[PDB]
């Protein structure tokens, strides 16, 4: 309740799964949160649950929308310590031929450019406050996946960037990190697992895709973005793997 | 003259600089090179310069461009075996207050949509070749670099975005690959270095900003494209570095 | 206070530095520490100043100091959830020349072997505890640097090992990871600068080695060592940067 | 036989079988130069005996003295040395890490990493003087691990960062030091069914690499990577590639 006491806290996508596993860390880190999701039901229960924050409707493809939910947080708590932008969208499993330029550059919107739209307005505040970004890429970015050629491209573009703007702001004092979850199990990825044939077998294979023998869990990535925050001090830049060693070792590749 | 003989290989942004580098490397080759651009006064010379290759005007920012264009090819040729996207741009420093998410939109579209529109568009017929697809990233995407977020970026997408092309293609046997240069010598960079301030000084730092002790050429480039291409058939995924060691702990 | 309460961790080379920085941190945890060093005097030291730390005379190249150490720990505390590996020698800078194959298998011994002995015999208690392991890098061994082969070999070794490792003992829920450091400041390296031909320059030239502009602290180190133990549950094999952003196109 | 490396001479450990026999193919293709050193009679006596362009020089690289000999009859033979490919190396069966020893280890590190060091340390005035060229030849294990192999995973880790610092040392003196990074290769070293069928869908490419697949990334290493220094190739498949089987 102290770790990170008076600091002020944006999660997008903050509404549930690993947002919502990440509003509770800090929450719990004794910081004063901002939900921000699209989604009125979930960050409006969250909201009535944890006293330590505060919801915020807000799609991040939309600039005013953006451009309020900052003007609110300073207007509400007068600072902004941490923006973590976790707003970002699986699509089911598509074939590269049965993707579409428009639905890639919708979820380049929805993936990436929300990202850099959010960190643009908040680095101001962000940068009085010697404030840090906290990106939630993905494994997938880094190694790859079958199936997923427009998520994959917009996870290595939200790490690339990571590193980027880490540079750029290292001047301020404002630390830019990512945390890359692997298979992190929440009602998405059940959703996604309904949709096969043997949705069981499907889950199974998840979970024996690490070696640990499970998949993860949205806490796990809220206490790596609760050390970024406010234990990383010496932390810029880097890509921070919550995969339950997913890379590593010989697997099971073709078929 | 052999390596890569009675091969059709696409090179977009192929007109100058690094993708005539490719172009020149894959004719020396053999292979016959479809110089896609819409550098029409670039890539007119090298075609009028090399019997090995042909200039066909394309952006491919413009679905119907790159249509046209496969089509020809195929059309033409008979075949596809490779697929260079070289097409692209580095915009000028910009610092991350002073970018735009127009701009960069514009530069995804170009770096990122370009590469992914024709690899779609082409991959019916690399399949029918076991052909490749060889995209031009950059170092900067894989280590950041100042005053470039979008188009570091545009260049981790395109990194990314080969390694998932690859697991998808690999079941027909077609290899997916990325080269990621570093600070590589062009025209257009000698006649930038000639205005600068002090282009001794420029020019002094462009060359010791690698343990190699000088820029890159063009020419490495490509023939790093045409080991991809025809003798690096374990190779899928990859991102193989021309960067003289920039990367290094240097 | 409160977060590794209840727990038993082995710091290896904790009797200063980088080390210290680990047990105080493991102590402020609520931790207790057994402090593994043949640094007498800055273990001692430690202990004395810290109740929750204990020290054991343990040269870690020497497999009987080892099994005496952890046979040590078992009967004292009666658990063993966490081994930190930092014991480790960086030597002066040397060209390539001028290393020989004794002095690396003697760096080997201690950066690598050490290491290696220590965990294998702990393994059998932190299976039983679901403990986990944390090896002490360094980004030098990612990266490479000048005039450290054998020390950048020994590190590259380290991080290597680790992932074995962690994919070994996961089946146990074991977890294996390393931390890798960059330039961290220490009382050794203050007292080294002030020896030089210009301290200032010197100081100032280690502190823009890294984008963040200045050292990491010992602390910094510690933190991220409970953070892995502590609360990294779904990390392994991970190589958790602590550098300022060295590594970035900087 | 070839032009891409003609006039050249290189020194390929590990050379008499398998993927240095693979290297050794190549580079007599590519038109070099090339000494094949290896502590096995029979393999690379062979090898020389097949291939004109090639010659066979019996050498332990743990040992200081073979490895002393194997440089200067290089030189007295030749005359020059234009690259080292570093492929002597051992992979053990596998070992839990409980059943692995400290002696072992050292012994593995002498075969994998030692060895490495002592040629290239004994090697490095004459690839100064030709602008020559270092290729080591690690592998993917070290970068990503492996199961049941904690020292052989150890060496190569090794392997690939000493690759790296070395690169930065003898880059002022324009000889660019790399590695290549393979997977599963078959030879009959790898070389139960179900086992081979397990190691061939590993890769994304459904099957495993071939020595001559590494020795063609040898030879554009060393005859055509000129502005690649520090480098790591993957000849893997695709391996490290997307979700697979870990547990």
């Amino acid at each position: 309740g102290t770790r990170y006491a008076g600091k002020v806290v944006v999660v997008t996508g903050g509404g549930r799964g690993i947002g919502a596993g990440i509003v509770r860390a800090f929450v719990n880190s004794g910081a004063r949160v901002v939900i921000c999701d699209k989604d009125e039901s979930g960050g409006r229960a969250l909201e009535q649950e944890l006293p330590g924050a505060v919801f915020i409707l807000c799609d991040v493809t939309q600039e005013d929308d953006v451009k309020t939910l900052v003007s609110e947080t300073i207007r509400r708590f007068g600072r902004l310590d941490c923006v973590v932008n976790n707003a970002g969208h699986h699509p089911p499993p598509q074939r590269p031929e049965e993707t579409s330029a428009q639905g890639f550059r919708q979820l380049l919107e929805l993936n990436l450019l929300g990202t850099y739209t959010l960190t643009k307005l908040a680095l101001p505040y962000l940068r009085k406050s010697q404030g840090n970004v906290i990106n939630i890429s993905s494994l997938v970015g880094a190694i790859g996946q079958a199936q997923a050629v427009p998520y994959v491209a917009t996870k290595g573009a939200v790490t690339a960037m990571t590193k980027a703007l880490a540079l750029d702001e290292s001047p301020y004092g404002v630390r830019v990190n990512c945390i890359s979850p692997g298979n992190i199990w929440t009602p998405l990825w059940e959703e996604l697992a309904a949709l096969m044939p043997d949705p069981r077998a499907s889950i199974r294979e998840g979970m024996l895709a690490q070696p640990l023998g499970r998949m993860g869990q949205p806490a796990e990535v809220g206490a790596a973005a609760v050390f970024l925050a406010s234990e990383a001090n010496f932390c810029t830049g880097i890509e921070l793997l919550v995969t339950g060693g997913a890379e590593l070792g010989y697997g099971c590749k073709a078929s």
